[PDB]
């Protein structure tokens, strides 16, 4: 099953971006709601990203029920972003760091290749990630940082009544790709590239802090 | 109840803040009105900051009734430094210590997220301080040092008659405050930061 050997193959990426300073930080209350803020701006740069890959990988008719539309988040981000920073100031501010650049960049080509396997692998780092932590670290941003639940929608999947159900489905739907071994092994190396920019993108947020 | 669970939640931070040895030289008589000095010109840096936070909440409409005006500091503290110091000069002279300058910051960022419950943290450990251990700090710095109580206007409310009821009546407020669970933590932990910058800005005034 796909879903098992991802979680294994990616167990040492992940263990490091999850266990980042900055992350750490963050979630022991340490940093503040800019720190957060910082965050959730990087993110809809790469989200944006990000969703123009699955767009073009669902165009093209691959792996459509796994890439289901209601788990965007860069319009929901965007809303949150409007009430963190107050106005509409910070699209014209927000730049992307070194690690998002390359992260961003990486998204493209794979968007630009319509390249199905990779993107399904960057699709479970962060869509999945946020299914199954998301409830916890929007725990955290009001319990440390006093963050608006409004602003939090990111966090918060409209269009899915049970997450655990939806989870459970989700790694069935992993199971069930049709994926030759080639496609299967480049799934599982992106993926762990995938973490790895991740814990970049942290680096690079809790630089000079 | 919140009141309560406030008191114990922030107990270790709480004692540690109290017996700094900065504020326990203080109050014993080790030191002298020079040092209540530089204690109460970086207090009138942090009450500042903690008030422009408070009229920003309470503006806001979150916990009207405990956030009392007749609490403000400021401007009472403000007229202590001018006797202390025998002029204005003090507000082009003092600056903030690297623990105010963090209190500070955590005022304002409270201010700019308009914050409540973290305001009603700070607000509790600084003003329920002041009626309470601030009594015996006023009276201390007479004894010990000759401080003139006109200097010392900062420990006196004026319109609070009775401060036992008062207390009584703030602690009555922070059980009916309504709280989400998010909140009430919030509130919890913003609180014992409070007593650590507090902690902070006594170890900064000893060096």
């Amino acid at each position: 099953g796909l879903a098992v050997e991802l979680k294994q193959s990616t167990a040492q990426a992940h263990e490091k971006a999850e266990h980042s300073t900055f992350m750490s930080d963050l979630l022991k209350g340490r940093l503040g709601v800019a720190e957060f803020t910082r965050l959730q701006e990087q993110a809809w740069l790469f989200y944006t990203a990000l969703e123009q890959a699955v767009d073009a990988v669902r165009a093209s008719g691959f792996a459509e029920s796994l890439l289901d539309p209601a788990l965007n988040r860069a319009e929901v981000l965007a809303r949150d972003l409007d009430k963190l920073n107050g106005s509409s100031e910070w699209r014209s501010r927000i730049t992307a760091s070194p690690a998002v650049i390359d992260y961003v960049n990486r998204l493209e080509e794979i968007r630009d290749n319509v390249d199905g396997p990779a993107l399904v692998a960057h699709h479970y780092v962060r869509y999945l990630g946020d299914l199954s932590g998301g409830q916890v670290i929007a725990r955290m941003m009001q319990r440390h940082y006093g963050v608006d639940p409004e602003a939090l929608g990111f966090y918060h999947f409209e269009g899915i009544a049970k997450l655990k159900v939806y989870k459970d489905e989700y790694r069935e739907k992993l199971n069930n790709l049709e994926l030759s071994d080639e496609q299967r092994e480049h799934l599982l190396k992106e993926a762990t590239d995938a973490f790895v920019f991740n814990h970049q993108v942290f680096a690079d947020l809790g630089k000079g802090l």
